[PDB]
């Protein structure tokens, strides 16, 4: 009944990954994803490969398609490199075995082949093979960290904590993520401190409130409205940190504009890193990743001063633009859901930010297809919400849909949108009564 | 100053070329202090401009290495950036039609900045600037990074100046860079005793020092004794003004030929604050084949810096043991010796005085040579670059600078030695 026993089973695999890296002297290709979790894993792998005297070539892909894998296969012909896949690989393992890659797969997504040792050439470190839920108990950067600690590089756990936040696995903190955080505390690489979300930004509080999207508070979402609210309740809006009296006064007033004020409180992680707040670094890597600035994201993980300066500039441009995108949403209410039409890459992010009491579905039309992205919260699921079954009703409209209880998608022909949404609305009202 | 405006034409074009490239990028540097510093300048510059890259560190840019690299142009043609190499191999790079940028301070084969619309070559000799005295390969990389405003990278340029022994005297473009790093507050200069850079006990700092090498003090015990006799606590780690005066007078008296005990220290903005120490640290890890660790030291990683300190002192001890057992053999106008792969260059440098020194080691069926001279020797017509080139007469290859060059041959060590002593008689 111990995390210790499960680690001993995982450590058989990480030992083999370690020996495999040390004894390789050819080229090394690292392939990672572009979100916070992937850029974190990239930085963990980068530091770890350098410390073990391994030069490497890092590439970032949004999706590991058949085309990308075949394009990669054309590098095996001349100098067959060792490939390390982070946050990807397990679902595409068939195509990786087909081309006979020399490969290490570090993936928390559900696996296709539940084996750690695939043949003589491919090692797969996936927590699902050990009975650990990769959607709640570990992230991709956690998986790389498990490898990194085989070399005793505990200082890299701070990048794992970043990925834990990036993937929204910090509340509640479960399984291996809890083990990682506690190890980082034991080795003095993180300090944990309950605090208000607005103090993570180290800027003027009225700007931290104005552009916050976790939670998004519409009535406070502008410098002017935020300044006014802070002046009225006796707080200097130019301060960059709220003390204990400030936070009481703030929370006391704000509960009228935004009643679920437990969302305003977090456990802050202060990390051994130039960007000392892990929540801020998580948001920075996200913004940088969304703007295509992958290499700058790696530099941030590597603590370079000018990448950090870029990242700080891109973060605030990104946060301002997101608030504007949010103010422009035409939110339509049905009986048990909200819905809106938005842009292709935003509807998922925006729907999640807009949830409060009811689920939110955003959709965009492309050609004659409408693609939907639906979001809830833990309070809704506990009242019997399940989005995967409600998005599955798309098959009745000549489409299909599924996902998780709290997040799901679906596709439908452009002209059945109104009738799909009315059907989804009724299913959800069923799931609540 | 006037020459910067002429160089700035090529640096601008290099900038636009890198910016507008969106495929793969290959960076090829050398393993000495200068090439590793170049690796660090290009690594940070490329990240800051949003370029992923594949860095490789090679010991010789041979015909064979070039041919292996060119098979990467068949599928997805990368932009190649060559640092501290490529100018003498320019003929083979054109042959294979690399999309390339050559950042090299070795004497050029072709004397053009813009080769064939596909190659840019930034060589200081093109502009009448001496790649042996006035600029290093780091400084060439720094001249590009300037174009982006990455002035903080000047500290790695200073590390290359020291590593390529161009700090005393400080000339030309190196002087521009140093002053630029001082104006932007990235370096502080302070005159001090050489032994104060190591931040270890003084008797160890003396025992293992090789600039200057003092054979009678090159031992923990003899150094411990020498300091106790003259009234200095040998367990101290920094010498104050009074101990500096007492150590100087004692060393200079017993060894009046000695020099370079007082140096201008460069305190850089870097986790390894002393650039002289950083220069030695990078040299040590390079000679041990720890290329990625050297990059990591430039990128200021704590664990890499930890390795570099351990390796550095292992290296300085082995070096002292090698110097006490060297079999210097005189020919007509050179000395020569056999040694270990990672020492023959540095030992040649330390021993050189009155005549050029060539060291070599055997690896497989090949012998690799390393020839060194002084500025005093180069002023009298010494040119190791031409003299080592004679290795093509023995089915080989050789080149470098006037003052420091290398070569490879097979079973013709004594013969090619003689043929080079011949070329160095004529030169003198
Ligand atoms: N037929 C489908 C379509 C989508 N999904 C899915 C997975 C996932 O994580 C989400 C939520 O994210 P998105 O769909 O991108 O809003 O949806 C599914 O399971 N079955
Ligand atoms: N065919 C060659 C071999 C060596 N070099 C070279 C560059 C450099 O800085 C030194 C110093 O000498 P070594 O440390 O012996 O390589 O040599 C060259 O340019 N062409």
């Amino acid at each position: 009944a111990h995390m210790m026993e499960k680690l001993k089973e995982i450590e058989k695999v990480t030992k083999a990954i370690k020996e495999k890296i040390l004894n390789h002297y050819g080229y090394i290709r690292v392939i990672t994803h572009h979100d916070t979790d992937g850029l974190s894993s990239g930085g963990i792998l980068a530091k770890m490969l350098m410390r073990t005297n391994k030069l490497f070539h890092l590439t970032v892909v949004e999706h590991l398609s058949k085309e990308v894998i075949e394009k990669l296969a054309k590098e095996n012909e001349v100098n067959k490199p060792l490939f390390i896949f982070a946050a990807m690989g397990s679902g595409q393992i068939e195509e990786i075995i087909k081309h006979n890659f020399n490969a290490i797969i570090l993936d928390h997504h559900p696996p296709v082949i539940k084996d750690s040792f695939i043949n003589e050439n491919i090692i797969q470190l996936n927590p699902h093979i050990f009975g650990v839920d990769g959607s709640r108990e570990i992230t991709a950067s956690g998986v790389c960290y498990l490898v990194a600690r085989e070399f005793g590089y505990y200082d890299l756990s701070v990048l794992a904590i970043v990925g834990i936040i990036g993937d929204m696995q910090y509340n509640p903190l479960l399984g291996l993520n809890k083990f990682i955080v506690n190890e980082a505390r034991e080795y003095r690489y993180v300090k944990i401190m309950n605090d208000i979300v607005y103090n993570i930004y180290d800027v003027e509080i009225y700007k931290a409130i104005a552009y916050c999207t976790k939670p998004y508070i519409p009535d406070l979402a502008s410098e002017g409205k935020a300044f006014k609210f802070l002046k009225d309740i006796g707080i200097d809006p130019n301060k960059k940190q709220l003390d204990d009296t400030d936070k009481k006064k703030l929370l006391s007033a704000i509960i009228f504009k935004y009643p679920k004020i437990e969302n305003l409180l977090i456990d802050r992680y202060l990390i051994e890193h130039k960007v000392r707040d892990a929540f801020l670094l998580s948001e920075m890597l996200n913004a940088v990743g969304r703007n295509g600035l992958f290499a700058v994201g790696i530099g941030i993980c590597l603590e370079d001063d000018e990448c950090i300066k870029i990242g700080n500039q891109i973060l605030w441009e990104y946060k301002k633009n997101l608030i504007n995108e949010l103010k422009s949403v035409k939110l339509k209410k049905l009986n048990n859901i909200y819905y809106f039409e938005g842009k292709k890459g935003m509807i998922g992010i925006i729907a999640s930010i807009l949830v409060d009491d009811k689920p939110v579905i955003g959709y965009h039309i492309e050609g004659d297809i409408a693609k939907f992205s639906a979001r809830g919260n833990r309070d809704l699921v506990n009242r019997g919400l399940n989005l995967s079954v409600a998005m599955a009703v798309a098959k009745e409209f000549g489409g299909n849909g599924g996902g998780h209880d709290v997040a799901s998608g679906a596709v439908v022909s452009k002209d059945k949108v109104q009738e799909f949404l009315k059907r989804v609305d009724e299913i959800i009202g069923e799931q609540l009564r």
